[PDB]
RNA sequence: GGAAAACUUGAGUGCAGAAGAGGAAAGUGGAAUUCCAUGUGUAGCGGUGAAAUGCGCAGAGAUAUGGAGGAACACCAGUGG
């Protein structure tokens, strides 16, 4: 089990929650980044996915997984300080990916916001 | 003004080629919001200028080889055509 995964992250501008998985993802642990009593403009910080980006990665205890390679899929606050702040563990974050939805013109997209 | 002609610039009928988001018809694939399901797990997730309604204990979202839908299709994109 051990050496070998994906941190798989979404780092949304608010609430950057982290999923710890393998390869082939199966979610041995995730956590919700409000966990540190973030509630409003409050899970939008560094320390949203700092400390509760070790509630599950410190606390694996599962895999015993080192080699992480984490992966990132959006937009955040807590994004830089995400995969910096993964390895607040100290996890050897190896291999950043920014595969990020990118459509080509998906949909319709929503109003300006006056 | 009418009567008998011509020339071709002006226009049309020729010939050699350039370009494309020009209108009506058939394909290839991507990415996304929504759903239902796996794994996963349990305290919050979403939303906030400020918090909250809400959505959470059914696993809510999450998460990928991979399951689908609606609709369009950044890149070539321009005092371009």
């Amino acid at each position: 089990n051990i050496e070998n995964g994906v941190a798989h992250i979404r780092s949304t501008f608010n609430n950057t929650i982290v999923t710890i998985t393998d390869e082939f993802g199966n979610a041995l642990s995730w956590s919700s980044a409000g966990a540190l009593g973030f509630k409003g403009s409050k899970k939008s910080t560094p320390f949203a996915a700092q400390m509760a980006s070790e509630t599950a990665s410190k606390s694996a205890m599962e895999h015993g997984l080192k080699t992480v390679e984490v992966t990132v899929k959006g937009p955040g606050p807590g994004r830089e300080s995400a995969i910096r702040a993964l390895q607040s563990a100290g996890l050897e974050v190896t291999a950043i990916r920014d595969v990020t939805p990118v459509p080509h013109n998906g949909c319709r997209p929503p109003k300006r916001r006056r």
